[PDB]
């Protein structure tokens, strides 16, 4: 209503003055080595699990009991979604691990292509996205996958996404390429065919305006492409 369009709006453009700089001094795609494998996969979950441990983040937005948290870092704009799932947590692993059905209920990853599968918990792929927002083209990703299952009790499942850089998928004039820092999930085991499902997203500078309108509640498709999530593994009990 009136009310909430105008001081959204008002919200959106103190996050546009303030992430307006976008952010070399942090790297986002990384180069692959098959001899830093391993490291690239603990790097790259190691970083996640340490997004999570943060303590500044706030909540911005619940809808039907489904979270949005956000963090607000000096450089960049990090933002988290929280939801409950009646699907056990292995199960929900195995979904969410593989991004080539990801494109099933994401509007946000039109293709998925699989480049090289590293071992059993890392892979590599090329995906695309459609035009957000303010653009002709479609922009790419390459990206490293890496998954590990918890240690402990109560530690989180764990999805890792980061991009890197392959000689082989070099930038196309057919699609931008995006790059982000840090994604995937977090599945918790909240009991007997429960699991608290998390969405992570550290930084994207290919989305910032599509980011900072969801946040301040002008557009609600982080709600609608998370909910598809959860009606993606439901059905797959």
């Amino acid at each position: 209503e009136r009310r909430y369009r105008e001081a959204s709006a008002r919200k959106k453009i103190r996050l546009d003055r303030k992430y307006i700089v976008s952010c070399t001094e942090v790297p986002l795609s990384v180069p692959w080595d098959p001899s830093n494998q391993v490291y690239l996969s603990y790097n790259n979950v190691s970083s996640l699990k340490m997004l999570v441990a943060k303590d500044n983040w706030v909540l911005s937005s619940e809808i039907s009991q489904v979270r949005l948290y956000t963090l607000e870092d000096d450089k960049f704009l990090s933002f988290h979604m929280e939801m409950v799932v009646h699907v056990d947590a292995a199960q929900a692993f195995l979904l969410l691990s593989d991004l080539r059905q990801r494109p099933e209920w994401d509007k946000h990853y039109r293709s998925v292509e699989l480049v090289q599968q590293v071992d059993e918990d890392d892979a590599i792929y090329h995906v695309t996205s459609p035009a957000l927002g303010g653009h002709t083209k479609p922009q790419d990703f390459v990206i490293l996958a890496s998954r590990r299952k918890p240690c402990d009790n109560g530690d989180p499942y764990v999805i890792a996404l980061r991009s890197v850089t392959l000689p082989t998928h070099r930038e196309t004039p057919e699609y931008r390429r995006g790059e982000t820092l840090c994604s995937g999930f977090c599945l918790w085991r909240e009991g007997d065919q429960l699991t608290k499902v998390s969405y992570y997203n550290q930084a994207t500078p290919g989305v910032l305006n599509y980011v900072t309108t969801n946040v301040a509640g002008l557009s609600s498709e982080f709600y609608t492409t998370f909910k598809a999530c959860e009606q993606f593994l439901l059905d797959n009990r």
